[PDB]
């Protein structure tokens, strides 16, 4: 599974995110309590908007379809729905 954190403002909710989803061009499935996004060379993903943080499960992705293409999309939209960027991730590694 991959954890991602949240923005200080960022949207950090259900609706929040369905609307960011489908304000994005995404559509958003709600399967029983938990949620799932619809995201293009993707299948299905289940996300968990926490007060804390957010985190994201990938299942199967087209094996047809380059993984890190797909990978691109999909962090992008997590991106988006964080706001961290990938350059941010140093900030994790430069601790010193």
């Amino acid at each position: 599974m991959r954890e991602y954190p949240v923005k200080k403002g960022f949207p950090t909710d259900y609706d929040s995110i369905k609307r960011k989803i489908s304000e994005l061009g995404f559509d958003v499935k709600s399967e029983g309590d938990l949620i799932i996004a619809s995201i293009p060379g993707i299948s299905r993903i289940e996300i968990k908007p926490d007060k804390r943080k957010i985190l994201v499960n990938t299942g199967d992705y087209d094996s047809d379809a380059d993984k890190l293409a797909v990978v691109r999309t999909y962090n992008d939209f997590i991106e988006k729905l964080t706001g961290y960027s990938a350059k941010e991730r140093k900030k994790m590694m430069t601790k010193d």
